[PDB]
C-alpha cells in the first residue's frame, strides 16, 4: 500500500521528512478526485509505486490542500514533481504514462 494520500500540511511535512531521513526522492502527484486524466493514470501510479520502492509516491489532493497547491503554482491536474530534499529535480504536467515512466527511469539510475 505504497501511494500515500496527502490531505494535511502536517502529513506532507512528515512524509518529506521521512523521505529525506531515508534518502528517497518524493514523487508528488498533485491531482483531483473528479478529474478525468487523473483517474485515467491513478491505477498506473499505484502499479508504479509497487515497482519502485526507492521513490516515495505521494498524491496531493488539490481540492483539499487548495492554498498549499497555489503555493506550488498548480495550473493543471495531474501535476507531478520529483523532489529531492524539496528541490525539484523534475516535473511532468499531465497524465502522460510513457513520459512519467521515462522520468522515473532517468532519476532512478543517476541521482
Amino acid at each position: 500500500g505504497n501511494v500515500h494520500l496527502i490531505t494535511t500540511k502536517e502529513r506532507w511535512d512528515q512524509k518529506l521528512s521521512e523521505a529525506s531521513r531515508d534518502g528517497k526522492i518524493v514523487l508528488a502527484n498533485f491531482s483531483a478526485r473528479w478529474c478525468g486524466p487523473c483517474k485515467q493514470i491513478a491505477p498506473y501510479y499505484i502499479e508504479l509505486s509497487e515497482n519502485y520502492p526507492s521513490l516515495m509516491f505521494l498524491v496531493i489532493d488539490v481540492d483539499e490542500l487548495s492554498d498549499f497547491s497555489a503555493s506550488w503554482e498548480i495550473k493543471a491536474t495531474p501535476t507531478f514533481f520529483f523532489l529531492r530534499d524539496g528541490q525539484q529535480v523534475d516535473k511532468l504536467v499531465g497524465a502522460n504514462k510513457p513520459e512519467l515512466h521515462k522520468k522515473i527511469t532517468a532519476i532512478l539510475d543517476s541521482l
